[PDB]
């Protein structure tokens, strides 16, 4: 029983890993469009 | 004192699904605000 | 052995939170820009 929840564990784990990987990727989209709505308004207003 | 480990493992496993559920929308949403930005200066630029 | 496993759930535990405090940030954030798109289109268009 102990393996079984040492195994759940490690899929947790791993999953919040990639998690963590995501929300970095999306951070960094997020600030290419920042950065696209600033260049927009400064270049065109 | 299984049953209570067993328990907790389960409430982070179904708050896990729930942050899986959440990113997947805002990608989404990011993916719309990229395509909104390509679309406003094409049209415009 | 089991505290061994309770203390691993702690630590996936505080970092669910980190992620889950992160993921509101992102939204916020997000909810701006396409406010900005929005202005910019409603400004210029
Ligand atoms: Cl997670
Ligand atoms: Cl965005």
């Amino acid at each position: 029983r102990m393996k079984q929840i040492e195994d759940k564990i490690e899929e947790i784990e791993s999953k919040q890993k990639k998690i963590e990987n995501e929300i970095a990727r999306i951070k960094k989209l997020l600030q290419l469009t920042v950065w696209g709505i600033k260049q927009l308004r400064a270049r065109i207003l």
